[PDB]
């Protein structure tokens, strides 16, 4: 059901060629919210690392099974095992690095978790195999693009002081959005002599629970839309995590909330759809309110993290951020409005904010650097 | 008008007999909330450390001031410099360590803001001197009490399958209210070889906007006392920082605002008095209430964090809670039920909670451990 593509064959039959009997790789997994992707890479950057299986998975089972497959087939090629591996998912992580708890997947906790206990050890060896959580490994791969000078060519200033995106010793926040907030921390920590590269702090502050606003002109519609949502989500029992919005059912719940008086509205079934109703050259006001109070929300949850982390700057990343950049630029005003909507707007209008520019699987790039690094 | 203590004096002395030419110390101190407190300590555990000074301030003329009489009453007895010093005080620091701006402060940010240079070289020597935050220091005095097997002597489990405090290779949020909220996190970095000793990461989420509750029994309370302080504070432009529940003034503000329409109501002044009120309960016991709100905000913020840090314990330090232990372990069922009310309990509900059983300034013993391990 899964095969290894004709088009990546070469690459690995070229590093039995060059390497010899000294051949050794690891493997990078990037388990996405539909498809699971598999990379090798030998370590040496003279040799681009090699993308060998993307594969449609959404339970733990479909997951191991492809990578049983992928490994049979690598065996067929390679014909030795890889030195080191490393999957990045959406959940968190076990304290061994040895558990990826899936948070948005169906069935009991044990339906959500990967071990390593079905994964083939061809691909991954005992010794040498960690799970890693996916904004986790968005931050390995921005200090991958970074040390290899590259990073400036995927991310570009909305604020800044400067016209081209560095990084400094200093705490960034990273955010991504799909089926979940995804929230981690690139953190400097120490003062001059103590200062430590920066590091990476997985979080999962997508869960925690929202901060309402005061400003009259939101304040109706917003305790209406939180009060609609504990109903239906929680039957009242408890307030909404951001990510209750700050998602892909989020963006659908709100546009259905938005529309639930309206008959005529273009139904829409995933945020994708309403996105691109909000896109296109005439939009419809319902489709455009539902994608602002969504990035209104993102907004609220930075603007507490830039305070609580004092952040010096954040990462818009995922490839769905590179095709919102239209709208999140078009009311850019609306998003700062928002962001600096704090008693200490002082503590915090000097945070810059970058934005992926174009499409590259950053997980998989962090996969693989861990792997390597490790 | 700052003296150092007699009873130093002789310890001091002691030093210089002992070590003579060769007398290397460091210097710690502690900008408390109402006094300012100096130790020094030669890093050797032979030799307790001893604290030379204890003077109030609340201004940054005050504090350095007051560490110049300091500076001069040392270098009479020692005649010798400090080879290291380290302050710790309620604000930001610079990200060189060479600045603390106190938040809570009156005035201009110059005016709550403390240098290196402004600190006399006796006692700050040039190239070994460095603020830190307070809540960091209290993390840096709970790694010296680990250390030195003292940290079940200060601290008692109040959630825990264990009896005995210990700190293991996890994050630890730490806690303290007093002038401010204060929150720093322990933190782990780093699964399988990648795990590194416990580093301090201090953080200002005491001015992260608050969350609301649900609960249909307080929602309606809180949304008055939340949209009354943001009224009053604010103008209703911003909702409230959770400092300005969790904190004394914010004790303060909430018995005021709970008392409003009772006109016999007991008309207490501080924080203080109100706590103690809440504990020896009044026939009204309105301080009750107000002490009850106080560490409802305390719980939520925490539960908050502890999700989207992944806590695995919580310390609750600092003098007030000491005295305000009998209070908060007689309703520690409402402590625990606010803590626990989120979507997510089974996130949370093994999450460790440990509270300072006796007085110890801690701050101060984290600033002498930070200046002679740097
Ligand atoms: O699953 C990871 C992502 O891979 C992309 O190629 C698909 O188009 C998305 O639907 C998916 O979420
Ligand atoms: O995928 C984005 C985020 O979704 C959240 O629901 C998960 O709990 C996180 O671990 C993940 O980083
Ligand atoms: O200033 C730090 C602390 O010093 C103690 O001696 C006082 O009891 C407190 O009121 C004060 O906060
Ligand atoms: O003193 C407790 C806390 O008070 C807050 O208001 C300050 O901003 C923090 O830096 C401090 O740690």
């Amino acid at each position: 059901l899964v095969d290894i593509g004709e088009e990546a064959r070469p690459a690995l039959l070229h590093w039995k060629d060059r390497f010899k009997e000294s051949l050794k790789y690891f493997v990078g997994v990037d388990i996405g919210g539909t498809n699971t992707r598999v990379a090798l890479d030998t370590g040496s950057s003279d040799e681009p690392y090699v993308q060998i299986a993307k594969f449609r998975a959404s339970s733990s089972k479909h997951i191991v099974e492809g990578l049983q497959q992928v490994a049979r087939q690598v065996a067929d090629i390679l014909g030795v095992p890889a030195s080191g591996a490393c999957l990045a998912g959406a959940g968190r992580i076990g304290d061994d690095g040895l558990s990826l708890d899936i948070t948005n997947y169906p069935g009991t906790p044990a339906d959500r978790t990967l071990t390593s206990d079905q994964l083939p050890t061809y691909l991954f060896p005992a010794d040498a195999t960690h799970y890693i959580n996916d904004l986790e490994s968005t931050c390995y791969g921005l200090k991958s693009l970074n040390e290899s000078n590259q990073l400036a060519s995927f991310f570009k200033p909305l604020w800044s002081t400067s016209d081209t995106v560095t990084m400094k010793r200093a705490n960034y926040l990273v955010l991504a959005v799909g089926t979940g907030l995804g929230i981690a921390l690139l953190t400097s920590l120490g003062r001059g002599s103590r200062n430590i590269p920066l590091q990476v702090m997985p979080m999962e502050f997508g869960h925690a629970l929202y901060s309402p606003v005061t400003d009259p002109a939101k304040k109706d519609e917003e305790d209406r839309l939180a009060a609609y949502l504990s109903k239906t989500l929680y039957s009242g029992k408890n307030a909404i995590e951001y990510e209750d919005i700050v998602s892909g059912r989020g963006v659908l719940a709100v546009y259905q909330w938005i529309t639930a008086e309206h008959k005529e509205a273009a139904k829409y079934e995933s945020a994708e759809e309403i996105s691109a109703a909000a896109f296109r050259e005439d939009p419809c006001p319902f489709a455009t309110k539902a994608l602002l109070i969504h990035y209104r929300f993102l907004m609220r949850v930075a603007k507490n993290l830039c305070v609580g982390l004092q952040a010096k700057g954040m990462f818009l990343a995922g490839d769905n951020q590179v095709v919102n950049n239209p709208f999140f630029e078009k009311y850019l005003a609306e998003m700062r409005a928002e962001f600096l909507d704090h008693p200490k707007p002082d503590w915090i209008d000097k945070v810059e904010l970058y934005t992926q520019t174009q499409s590259f699987n950053i997980n998989l790039h962090g996969a693989l650097y861990y792997a390597r690094t490790d």
